[PDB]
């Protein structure tokens, strides 16, 4: 029983947790402001494995951030 989830919920990044889940290639969720902080660096790699994003384009993906915003109304997580 642990509370561990890569996206859905907190962002693996450093367990901010997203408001707004922002979609790249590769399919990866995670919030803006932790993977765009990188990805405008000039990299295009996931987090997770360093999956190439190849072509890096920021897809807005909507299906999450109720999901998300409902777990950081649990526990006041950022």
């Amino acid at each position: 029983g642990s509370p561990e989830f890569p996206e859905y919920f907190r962002c693996p990044i450093s367990l901010e947790l997203m408001k707004d889940p922002v979609i790249v290639s590769t399919g990866q969720t995670y919030e803006r402001s932790s993977i765009q902080k990188w990805l405008d660096a000039g990299h295009k790699t996931c987090p997770k494995s360093q999956e190439t994003l190849l072509h890096a384009g920021l897809t807005p993906n909507y299906v999450l951030k109720s999901l998300i915003a409902l777990w950081c109304e649990s526990n006041g997580i950022e």
